[PDB]
């Protein structure tokens, strides 16, 4: 027997215990005799009522994973640094206000989850975690993040969402292996120019911040695939945004954009462009160069017209133009052979181009709240028999 769910049973046969699972057992205290389980590799203490840990936890020299999530931990003992084989430390949902400097001794640590605690600082000794690949600090009380974070050469994922960050340290740009950066729901008013140094960054979550502009250096993110900028205060995009050749998803929902740079057409790999809730008055002709675009959301903008180049979007499957002020659709709309959904609700369309009959793959057409004559729509229903027309 190597798997145990009971500490009393585990203590009768020590040197055999490899996994000790005590999750959801209303455990109020971990007995000091835990140190006797010399061959323990995984200790699961999740979903319990632990307020502290015994100093003897440091004796678990073979421990590779320590799961301590969803407890009421007020502090970690200095002896936590003695866990020289520890690769994963999970402490999400606790009441930690500090992390001991001895955390820097955990030279084998690959993953550290400190999300949902009450941390405002980290010891500078965090810079010694040169094997750390994943660091979660979301839902804490960081008003600022120490520049020593930028020293984590092997870091691939950094979670800093739901903190109180106004600014990022310029040293963040030294995370050359970073692939995912989570900054949702902070109060970021600006991004450092050094953000562009994150050459391996694939995913950047910046939703629900207070950004007004993006630095020109944002274009240096050569590996970026997903850029989530929902619910910020962007009034413009830098022309350098067009240098993001690997970008697949650009989410700009609920910003204050009035125009798009012509360089938007350079986004070779863009599949999804969400501009819902902006204040666009026009689209550049360059929009037609987005040959991989599948989804285009333009709801609640102020568009009066669409460029004829919209018809060049050969891979477009979904087009949302709800609640704009469109007076007409270009005849080129008929070239959208892959289009399946077209939402034209709440516009001022008094007519539709005859070329709409060429949309053989259209499945759903939303026309409610347009001054369209009923005879014209009845005729379109017979021209697109496979389409459901909501009018
Ligand atoms: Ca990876
Ligand atoms: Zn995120
Ligand atoms: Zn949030
Ligand atoms: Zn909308
Ligand atoms: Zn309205
Ligand atoms: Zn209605």
């Amino acid at each position: 027997q190597t798997y145990y769910r009971n500490i009393t049973e585990a203590l009768k046969n020590p040197q055999n215990v490899r996994i000790l699972n005590l999750s959801g057992s209303k455990l109020t205290t971990l007995p000091g005799e835990i140190g006797k389980l010399q061959n323990l590799q995984l200790l699961n203490l999740d979903d319990n009522q632990l307020i502290a840990l015994p100093k003897e936890i440091g004796k678990l020299q073979n421990l590779q994973q320590l799961h301590l999530s969803k407890n009421q931990l007020m502090a970690l003992p200095e002896e936590i640094g003695q866990l020289q084989n520890l690769q994963k430390l999970k402490l999400y949902e606790n009441q930690l206000t500090a992390i001991p400097k001895e955390i820097g001794q955990l030279q084998n640590l690959q993953e550290l989850n400190l999300a949902h605690n009450q941390l405002a600082t980290l010891p500078e000794d965090i810079e010694q975690l040169q094997r750390l690949q994943t660091l979660y600090l979301g839902h804490n009380q960081f008003n600022s993040i120490l520049k020593e974070i930028g020293q984590l050469q092997n870091l691939e994922s950094l979670g800093l969402d739901h903190n109180q960050l106004n600014v990022l340290p310029k040293e963040i740009g030294q995370l050359r292996n970073l692939e995912s950066l989570g900054l949702d729901h902070n109060q970021l008013n600006v991004l450092p120019k050094e953000i562009g140094q994150l050459q391996n960054l694939q995913i950047l979550h910046l939703r629900n911040n207070q950004l007004t502009t993006l630095p020109k250096e944002i274009g240096q993110l050569q590996n970026l695939q997903k850029l989530l900028l929902n619910k910020n205060k962007l009034t413009t995009l830098p022309k350098e945004i067009g240098q993001l050749q690997n970008l697949q998803k650009l989410k700009l929902y609920e910003n204050q954009l009035t125009t798009l740079p012509k360089e938007i057409g350079q986004l070779q790999n863009l599949q999804e462009l969400d501009l819902d809730g902006n204040q666009l008055t026009t689209l550049p002709e360059n929009i037609g160069q987005l040959q991989r675009l599948q989804t285009l959301y333009l709801g609640n903008n102020q568009l009066n017209f669409l460029p004829k180049e919209i018809g060049q979007l050969r891979n477009l499957e979904s087009l949302d133009l709800e609640h704009n002020q469109l007076n007409a659709l270009p005849k080129e709309i008929g070239k959208l052979q892959k289009l399946q959904t077209l939402n034209l609700k709440y516009n001022q369309l008094a007519t539709l181009p005859e070329e709409i009959k060429q949309l053989k793959n259209l499945k759903k057409l939303y026309l409610h709240n347009n001054p369209l004559p009923s005879e014209k729509i009845a005729r379109i229903r017979k021209l697109l028999p496979q389409c459901i027309i909501y009018f």
